[PDB]
């Protein structure tokens, strides 16, 4: 997610108001490549922390285990 | 033969490579995610490259006619 689909309804309402304003369609595509930068960056993070997370169980698991 | 496409070939051929070994499926995820990451970045800077091509043309114009 709801965070997600947060940040995308705030990201598409600006965007949206932004076209409906008639903003260069450059500067428009310009932005929905930082957005999909933001996402892509997001989700990244994301997959790092729940490999750390693994990493870090299996450390604790074995160190319980010997 | 372009730059990007030397870029994609190398990502595509090592990704290939690290599939074809069984590397774990998160870390490839996580390996997709930053070269999106990656090319997204690309993009975005030629885009905003042009944007200020495009300011500086017509700053330049403008003088002329002034």
């Amino acid at each position: 997610a709801s965070i997600e689909q947060l940040l995308e309804r705030q990201w598409s309402e600006g965007q949206q108001f932004l076209l409906e304003q008639g903003t260069p369609s450059d500067i428009l595509g310009m932005l929905k490549s930082l957005h999909q930068l933001q996402v892509e960056n997001r989700r990244l993070e994301e997959q790092i922390k729940n490999l750390t997370a693994k990493k870090e169980r299996l450390q604790l698991l074995n160190a319980q285990l010997s």
